[PDB]
């Protein structure tokens, strides 16, 4: 399992513009459009990223060609961020992973919010972190995710995951 698994299972793969968790308009592999309520401004959006008139509808190929994108410029977002930055390099690669999940969902700005959980990953106190991470609008709304990122930073292995 790597990052790439573990978020597909998270987001599952759709080749139609369709609305998120929170309503907004997505395509592929969680890759969000837009946080308007206009399909029409959804699906500029989409033919902006892909380069072409898509007309609403995408390919596997160019689904994951954004998947890509975007767990990159998650990655280099958290590498970027004076306050993730400290806390992503303490940490052991499995843990990373779950670090980039939450970005990938909520932002890096959503993420350098949780500053008590973030200070206890720091310090390596796993069950303590654990209990902070889900006293959160973030699992209130979405608890079966965050329950398996809540298990992998907790534990450090992937076994929410299979
Ligand atoms: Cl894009
Ligand atoms: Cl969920
Ligand atoms: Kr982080
Ligand atoms: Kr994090
Ligand atoms: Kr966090």
């Amino acid at each position: 399992m790597n990052i790439f698994e573990m978020l597909r299972i998270d987001e599952g793969l759709r080749l139609k513009i369709y609305k998120d968790t929170e309503g907004y308009y997505t395509i592929g592999i969680g890759h969000l459009l837009t946080k308007s309520p206009s399909l029409n401004a959804a699906k500029s959006e989409l033919d902006k990223a892909i380069g072409r008139n898509t007309n609403g509808v995408i390919t596997k190929d160019e689904a994951e060609k954004l998947f890509n994108q975007d767990v990159d410029a998650a990655v280099r977002g958290i590498l970027r961020n004076a306050k993730l930055k400290p806390v992503y390099d303490s940490l052991d690669a499995v843990r990373r992973a779950a670090a980039i999940n939450m970005v990938f969902q909520m932002g890096e700005t959503g993420v350098a919010g949780f500053t008590n959980s973030l200070r206890m990953l720091q310090q390596k106190r796993w069950d303590e972190a654990a209990v902070n991470l889900a006293k959160s609008r973030w699992y209130n709304q979405t608890p079966n995710r965050a329950k398996r990122v809540i298990t992998t930073f907790r534990t450090g292995t992937w076994d929410a995951y299979k």
